[PDB]
């Protein structure tokens, strides 16, 4: 049912680089409602909700899960509980390096399989082209350089 | 399906006091082939046989899960996983304190939830009628002193 | 009975920020019968009257409570006595982070459930809609503005 | 329903003296299946339940409850939040000044009922005869000599 | 025929005011071809092109006009013949007071109209409202507390 | 005619130990009063009364006899007079060997009887359904597991 | 009368040896309340009865007694007067050697009738077969290794 | 073709464990014609032929691999070759931990695959049911502990 | 006759961001005899040919002409001469901002034409679109995110 | 399928030679998407692609693979695999001796095969001339000599 929804699994120690990826992501032409970023007041937890229940909600149908890893998150309990929570169910999956991230990929996550970095332009085309793949979109050259711009400054 | 099963998650650091524990279980009945221990030659995993994918079938399958609580529970990647994989799917569990465990309850884990301790005669007892219960089983009193005994024999 | 009142739980050391948000609810179009805010010479106790037997008559009926959580709410026993009054009797409840306040949580309360803020303009926008939905009122853009500056200007 | 059972309500820091006191309340023949102590394995929670609703349905079925008032029941939440909820149900209570507490009873617990002490051979005589008056009882001179030593004992 | 077209009259020392009001102006859904941003990348002269012919031609064609006045467009030659060439074609224009000016609308500007300021959340209501019905577009309200809250940090 | 009495043979020196057997016949349903333990004030020799006449006179009659055997009972003359008293009288008689003794049953007492030791829960359970079987008595597990652990306590 | 009951002679130095063959024969299915291991609380000598008497009137009634030869058997009075009670009385016997015993059996028992050693598979499969053959049992090969394998682990 | 051969990977520091291995299979009633043990002159290369052009047609045609996994396996070049050829070729391949591998599983092999351990009964049991459903053979219990015994003696 | 080739008019302390720039020209596919760069030994005068004159034989006949513009450029005495020999002629002309220039275009070049910066993404779309228009050429965007790394990797 | 590819088998620590080396392919006139080289972002595994299948179909369609020998090319299992899979599948080979390499070919490649040096301007040549007979390219000889120099200055 929410297949075509995309739970950002993250830390909150981490919201600088979430937040401008999660940006980068609207501007490609991904609607503001599809990402369940739950450090964002935007696209959060409604208010009077169960946090965790909300979670397992969108977890169960099925979304599209995005591993943000990096040193905390491996640090935090909740992360390897969606972590673990999304290995049992067999949801779609994709690994994302944060920059800075030298160490191992441990736990139940797919260990054989290659990760997407943000560190140079090309991985940020290979990136582009596989969310205009993934939701079926359109983007024109003048516009990649401006968000590539806007998502380079905002890192700096 | 696999509703009658019992799924020991615990950390292998811990192999000792567990390992008495789950002989209690078998001396009061329990069938040797319903536990799914997975530190133990007799119980663990079939050769030849994918490991993480044969936890995952249990685990989806819904196994009675125990969460066998420590200051090591919470320092390993897989045992979260596990919790995280358990939390989703709405599996039946049931907390228990390993001796010494003089901390905190985290995780998604029910926080509000009774645990059950292992150290004075009492909390055995209750430990006793609960798997009785569980099980629709009988014992005697004599019996219980002999695997009392055993037990506290065992830990020291 | 009681149901649609509305019972302002607060410290009387968060007088000015408690008032601007009573006065807002005022302005959205609430009934300022409803709301029942013992720190205001308008909706307090009549005269003449017992302070905590109609405090109490109130509680009991099933008046819809907001916890005006700070710093001073959990350094006050009639605060927490409301709150364990409210928990005991399942009154409808909701949070309401006052600003400045970066505690947790503690006490009765559902500690899982989500608070609002008063800070961003979006947390504004999703209170307004809860009291319109809540007591089936009906806004314009124009008084939203006028109504948000008087809001900012007050706490200012 | 559960008028004759009784909630002691206290402060976890406080075991000794509580635990005393309620060793004595069954000394004089209060059978243990009445007593909530919370502190106790013996009276406390089965195991497997929810801690807070297992004590709300307990208050709100109409707990006789006691307060042992001392400088730790006003410094702490939960104590407080019993407070409350008993007084908003009107249940049947009862004061206790715990040996050391000279303070100002605050809160909205009747500030002018008269509490009961433990601290000369009146006061247990008193409190002993209360008990016998509410559950109907008998006790004999010997046994209560032995009683108060034992008790006596325990404290020092 | 570039009737559509806005033209940004401004000074170089207020480009970061300038710079926040085009993306509030693009936020609501102005197309980027059409705003004339001469201190942009994404929207000024292109190169191996006469900067001054350029923007004769433009405002020959007739581009709407809006006058962002401050202490530095009265002290710039080329902003007051941008002015001067707007009265005499009788392009359409609109004002806009930028935050800090307090003074005299000098020039052949009129100085009845009444101008737009930008300095209250009623004056960006009135703006959006203006510029929804120049180009006959469409907003809703929660991307609305989303770019005013955009603005008002780009201007804090 | 006092052969429900049961007259307890011990040594001062072993006070302790024997002071928490007593205690646990008491909770099992022994009457106090059948219990003549004469080192304890409320068992002991009543006031202006014989100090051997009295024990004269109980053995006399026929009152059931404990062995409470250690090193001291073999090293004070009055606990072998004793002995002697329920030989020639041929009352009913009973072996206890108190933590640590790991000498000879000497004296005129059978040697071949078997002995109650009080050190594994099993003999603890088989001194329990002696005495239940002595006094035709009842006892429920949820105390016992209390008992022990009371007793095992007192002697820790 | 008794001839199915098991009669372990032995001498009490070879304590652990025994206690390993007592709790391999539980495990292979026989109850435990044949075995009369005097060297165990568990299948001793009842508390307050004639020891001497007791083991003649188990002898009389008829049990098959498993001499186990050692050292220490024929250094012992006991032992060698058990060996001429069943002797005299044509109790079934059988013969089991305990490892180290490389001396010459004596006595009255048949010097020709074949031994059964224990310190290999074959010995232990050998006894197994036996005694499932005497009690008409049955075992799985799983069971058998995990005894095998609990044996071996004890006599180590 | 050859798909009924086994093909046993080892380094030739390995002989005398490897030999006792290959003399179970043979025992178990494995043909000899079929095992492929090139460390012995009556399965190793036959004269006057190339001793890699024989190994690679072996697996080439495919043959079920045996990993003697062990310290010294990951110190001989040809051996990770011939992991690599098996791998490339997805041939039936199995693990199997010689004593004393503390280590971990690396190169191109399953490391989440199940392996074969050899120290205890259990392991030799779950290698010789392997073995049976494999080539479709029958054993005797006391063949099978003839057998056992064989290999601890050759292993000590 | 000369018009299609490029003349790159320069400094020689502007070596590296000059050589970066011509290796980006060739890298678009710019034949490289094309390019008269004087600095590099590719692109450089032929050996046993006058300077001077074999400047003059390319600026006469006509050539597209770049200015690399830098405070170097308006500190030497041949450059400006270069400067006066295009404008004279009335070659085809491009500015070039080498990064840091921050002073003011002088002498006889039209100071009035948008000149190229190179120091972001959208600069140097702007110049492959320029090129590509220029010598009617084809570029993929996965050779652009490498060439345009390239020359950033160079520059840094 | 894959005959025309190349695969380039090294090590992670020599990737400054090896980029070199591929760039000097490229250069010569060698296709970029024929060069499978796992340590460049241009050439490696495309995202969210198991890392071993892919290399592992590779060389199972048969693509040429050059072995770029050295002291780290021994201390890596998975390149030592990788020269397994090539012997097997019987793939075309090519060796490459890297600048420090005097040591012994071992493995299960042929070791009187002659490799290719990359040191002196012959060697250089040697490479240059097979790879243009191989793809059947051209070049001339004012290119080769900045080529050679490029690769020379890499390698400095």
């Amino acid at each position: 049912e929410l297949e075509k929804k995309i739970f950002i699994s993250h830390s909150s120690k981490d919201k600088i680089v979430c937040n401008a990826f999660v940006e980068l992501l609207e501007d490609i032409g991904v609607s503001s409602e599809d990402i369940i970023y739950t450090s964002s007041p935007y696209h959060g937890i409604p208010g009077d909700e169960d946090i965790f229940e909300y979670l397992k909600k969108h977890l169960f149908k099925g979304a599209y899960v995005f591993y943000m890893l990096s040193d905390n998150y491996y640090d935090s309990v909740y992360c390897l509980n969606e972590m673990g929570a999304t290995w049992v169910n067999s949801n779609n999956c994709s690994t994302f390096i944060l920059p800075g991230f030298k160490g191992e990929i441990k736990g139940v996550i797919d260990k054989n399989k290659k990760a997407f970095s943000l560190e140079e332009p090309i991985d940020l085309f290979n990136l582009k082209e596989k969310i205009l793949r993934m939701y079926d979109l359109t983007l024109e050259d003048k516009k990649w350089e401006r968000i590539k711009a806007k998502f380079n400054t905002k890192l700096k």
